[PDB]
């Protein structure tokens, strides 16, 4: 395993988590009205769990001998996802499209890390897998709200519960 | 009191509870989209409480000298309600119609048992009454969602709380 | 309703509960060996719940204008059940026979009170019913251990939980 | 069962509970001095439980197809008890007389509802019974403080515990 | 500071809180259907917190040497807000208009008290401020639901949490 | 150490605890009126802790090879204290005299056991000491209420807390 | 990975879990007598955890685009294990044979799913693995009771704890 | 703001809190008899909260660059209140007079600090205000017990709860 | 009050909180060795509380009609503090200098907002004050570690406790 | 008191506790079958409490200026009990004989230490006594299971509760 | 036993505890810098437990018929230890010397009381012993920090836990 | 997979865990002085988690048909790590070298087991992985303390939390 290549993937993943924390704050605040009320708590669940993903990734980056970029702006520029900007027409439907697109990219990011580490870096693989569980659930929440695809998921107990990644959290 | 007749009523009631647990799982998974989100947690509350009703009925059936049928398929065939099948056109409105119909039949089932045991089998009456409380509440939830009849009910604290039947639960 | 007659029934019921608390202590201590270990916790559950039944009955006796006898020996003499003496040959089998006989008498006592108060003294009826729930469960525990009659009961959560009478307990 | 007649009884009962919440606030504040300190917590227990009784009655009124009056002043005028006014000479003794009189009327109100619904409306009967338990206890508290009639009651665990009606509370 | 003038403001504020508790009960019960489900829990949060505001105001009124009116009808007549009557056409939209209007008046009431007590009665100011926090949040909830104005608020943890006024509550 | 003599002391102590549980129930119920309210919770604390003392003593009696008497009436006759009968004139003052006398005898009983076992039976000594702590506190509560002797004791946290003997309780 | 083939395996696994919930209820009720008491709590632990396995499998089936069968009888017919029927001679020994056989088949089912998904569907693999942990423990419990094979397992904390699959449970 | 002058006020306030902790211990121990029992818990509430006030003041004194006096006797001499000595005739009435006088002086002390810091030292003002809340409540408790002035206050939940100053406590 | 000017201050304050969350993560990771261990938990306390400050500020910004910047890089550029960069020579001493400088700037920021809103915007003032409490404590922690100035502060209970701002947090 | 002699006793006691932790693990794993199930939880209770005894003894050994042996094999050789080897014929009966013999030796060990320290080293005596309580209970559990001697003991609440020695545990 | 002599010892012990509470506050505030951070929490643990020791001693002093001195300055003058003054050169090393000296004197004080009461006043002996446990632990903490003597002690769970004396605390 | 070879690896791993529990006890006791205080809690965290690793490994060894060695000395001789002896010069620096060396060997041990079981024994692999998580964290703690390598780890919540292996613990 090329640790420099792995470190680059993890730092880019961490940057996506960190910026998602910011951009979902804005998206949550614009989920207004009666139909917005249907999704506000779901955005908040995802936002807090993505903050937890950042918290879980940083110790592994340092364990592997990497470091966060010195400047926060360089960090944000590294995000492996496009910024989840508020849509120009911020209807509930357009907000859900942004959320679903962001979550699908996240699922891709951790699938890539899992594929790269499978049978080589077991701790990193297990961390990538734990986050992948939560991203697949996030994607399911938003795909159900937007397209009506059936799913067997509920809201979390508490927001930010992170049932899969909590074993990595302090 | 004819204990064989009473045992038949209780086993048929238990079969309705057990199959409801299965069929509400399907109905919950199809409560999708923005308007589905309004009812998903309510279906889940009812589903878990109906599972509790099955758990509460089985000890009384054995106390009275009855037994569950040997085969699960014979048990399901005994249910005193029609199966709450997913509608052919599974809109939220059609799903609510199935739920309301199932809950109205349940209210009828336990009203029948209460009438049969009133002043004769106090333990069985009190158990039937406890379940009846929860079925009347279930019926109220779905009638409010579907027809707009005013009601003073909320969601449970936790799903499956069963405030009335919990004294019968282990 | 003849309140003096009702008071006599309740005081005799309370005396049976109180003495059961003493006699089950002895029976529990003699449930020894490997097969005794199977029943020790079940005796302890019943003993603590019967202590709770005494605690629940005393406020109702005073509400109705009755009182406990001045001397504890007169109280014990009033018990509506025979004393659950340790058997002369205190095998596990003989101990279970004593327990089952005591619980069957208790079920009879509260059935009598429920029949007397049904549709006349609702508070007393509901208290008698709550205790009756627990006595029917106690009888079921011991009949299952002794005769092998199937039952759907477990051990309590905690000993002395009294799920049915706790609403009457301080 | 005449549902209109039953609805009238329940709404009048609810009005008595609601106004009691207000009037007991005043009575509690005037239970001053060293002897007032003996009863302040008891008034507060009763006040909070009577607020719970209002909360428990409203869902049943709507379940039965009734509604609260449009104006709060019309609601207060419906109370099935006389207003528990602060006495002109607000000594502790006179305050206890007001409390005892109010609680005796409450016991009468729910006894009437239980008698009307016994064996006809099991859910309403069980709700009336649950409240009746707490009113009989309230009456016992104040009769003991005022007349010295022995009783086996304590203060609640927490104020407003409502051990009997909590299964009806959200 | 004119304590009589301040007492009048606080009693009128308390009357508005108390009647809001009644009128929001009715409004909550009429938030029916799928779109009603979006707001029912929000009305219930506000209703329970406004009940807490009444509870917080009464001790301060008595500390300052005031008292509640002898009759509940005189109390209700003092409310510094118009009664939040159910609209003649009780659609969700019309119900939200009533709620928003009531909350805007409440914000005005406590702003007036804060302005009157600022730098003069620190305890009263801090109490008025604590309630003002919760009224501004209530207004934000309903303005977001009705007009779509963005906001960063969620549902409470538990209904009636009152995070700002709880330090004044017993 | 003469184990037969020690067993006799412990069984007589256990009998005093058990009968105290009964007699304090009566005394608590007669602590009525405004001045009775001052002592009711204190009697209840002592009553529940004396029940705990019985529970703590029985395992040690069996560990030492003793046993409870076969009949409850023989057990009661063994009590090392006089029965705490309700006074012929059951004023609060006379009730306190009975309580204080009973607690002073209890302090004597466990002082005797501690003296007999000191430096000989460490487990029994430590159990006697633990109960002695609670009896000295019980005596202090009642001597303060009756004679006005200053003391630094409060009510327990919860009734029956038994802070000293709980390590011996199951 | 052939998702249709995987969906078939998961639905058959879910059907086995669901029917096990029913059949273990019967088996638990027939674990009577003194030797039955040794296994009743162990059956109940397994029964509740197998109910949890059904709950964990359903969301994954829907995530993968599958669905539960429309009719409960078709679902039961799909179970990848033979029905755990009560034996014709329902001795404790024969009941244990049924339990052990059912658990060994379950271990086989999830081993098959793990083998099929290893390095291909990480979320499904991890879910299959979590259930496999609990089935291997279930098999160990019953093999120890029946054959005396040493094992280092205890009862769960609470029944239905599901320590391995709880991260998948709502 | 003259920080030396402010430091002098805060140290004198801290000294009053610290000595109150000692002197209320004595006063609590002399609140004996039946009427003493009415006030013992109230003294204990005030005593523990005044200990909390000392704990809250010390960090602010050090933040502002002050320090506690080197010797405890010099500290005690600085107290901004007269020592709450046990009265020469320590009746309950005379003890209440001492308590009320001490609490009125405390209210004055923190009113002075609030006036001095208003709009100048916001952290110190908020701390002074938090303590002032609790002193006004303490004064209300004792004025109600002594003079019979109506008040809307209860006992704390737990003694030493300090609902207003707890945010300053570690 | 100029709401546009106030909104600018609050958004700049929020940006400082958000970037502090990032930069303190880096600083915490470089507090290594035996002397680093002394400060790691203190940095983590401050970091989590500053994250809470961001969470508390965002709802107020939206209440006042402001919004977060569309892009995260524009947000970071608005921070009213200089970025707390890791020092070129990252000794513990140099890290503490960065922390102290950042906290002193934060104290200045909220002092400015409090001065601007005092007696004009009570909700905003109270929020600014709550954050100011925590910043003054943060400054005290680091000044004590670096310069040895005495202070009366401890570590928090849990990291991120935010005792002063929690009433603003969801 | 000869501290070197005392240190030798305590280190030998600690070695017996430590090795018991290992050997009871093996014995627990061989308590198989239906009759093994009766004792498995009892062995586990004793094993965890003996681990606690080791934890409690080590601080006292260091307080007294002693130390653990450098090598674990020398430590094990010091154990004041014979190793509790699995019997050559590991029936439940033979396993109980090993357990009872080990516990009787433990009771002897702490009786010796108590006798040596009585009235000389109060801290050490109290620690020896606390452990002695638990060893006498352990001996009672196994003597009851093996010989049928009556006893008044139950299982612990949780395994490893150590009610007597917990005050010495961190 | 000479109770006057014993009372003098206990009052002097209580005075030492009370003044230690004050003087350790100062010492804690001067444990600054990186090496001060190592001991601040340990001083705080000892300070809060010594406050608990004062609370535990006062009830026993009153039980024995003693009383606290009328004036706090006379109380402080009675302390059986020298005042733990801040050193003229308040380095961490010099502060530890003061702490160790104070704790060694405390160990001496309670050793004296234990020796005086051994086999004469069991309640007082047990209280002295409980405090002695905690003083020996306090001495161990500071001797380890100062001289490097090995010890097996940790920080408490929570500060002021007082595991040995809590049974004496309200 | 060669189960005999796997059993040998697991037993050797278990022996290393068990002896680490002993040797870290000694190392913790010698982490004295001001710089020792920095690491004492970290050693204790690792020690308790390594005890948990032993507890987690034993059930798997028995599941696979292995057994612990009959004698504890043979078990200790099997440890796959060298004994973590106290250094001849037990400075903090030398103690950290021993700890780091022991943890690096542990990381190697579980890496070997994971490599051997990957894709062959999923339950054993997952157990080895869970322990590997905790060993990598242990190694990180000590490498940071000794060499100053940056890391993102904290102390555990509670000592012995074992967040990764707890799902395997009873
Ligand atoms: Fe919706
Ligand atoms: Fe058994
Ligand atoms: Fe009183
Ligand atoms: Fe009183
Ligand atoms: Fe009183
Ligand atoms: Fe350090
Ligand atoms: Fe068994
Ligand atoms: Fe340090």
């Amino acid at each position: 395993i090329d640790v420099e290549k792995l470190l680059e993937l993890l730092i880019k993943a961490a940057a996506a988590e960190f910026t998602t924390y910011y951009y979902y704050t804005i998206l949550r605040n614009h989920a207004t009205g009666l139909e917005g009320e249907a999704i506000k708590e779901i955005i908040e669940d995802a936002r807090l769990e993505d903050r937890n993903h950042f918290e879980a990734l940083v110790p592994r980056i340092y364990e592997l001998g990497g470091e966060l970029p010195r400047d926060i702006r360089e960090f944000a520029d590294l995000a492996s996802c496009r910024d989840a900007y508020l849509p120009e027409e911020p209807t509930i439907e357009n907000i859900l499209k942004v959320l679903l697109e962001a979550e699908r990219c996240a699922v891709g990011v951790y699938t890539e890390i899992c594929n790269y580490t499978f049978g080589k870096d077991p701790r990193t693989y297990d961390l990538a897998l734990a986050i992948l569980h939560e991203e697949i659930e996030h994607e399911a929440w938003f795909e159900e709200l937007l397209t009506g695809k059936p799913s067997g998921h509920f809201r979390r107990g508490k927001p930010g519960e992170s049932p899969y990644v909590s074993k990595f959290l302090k």
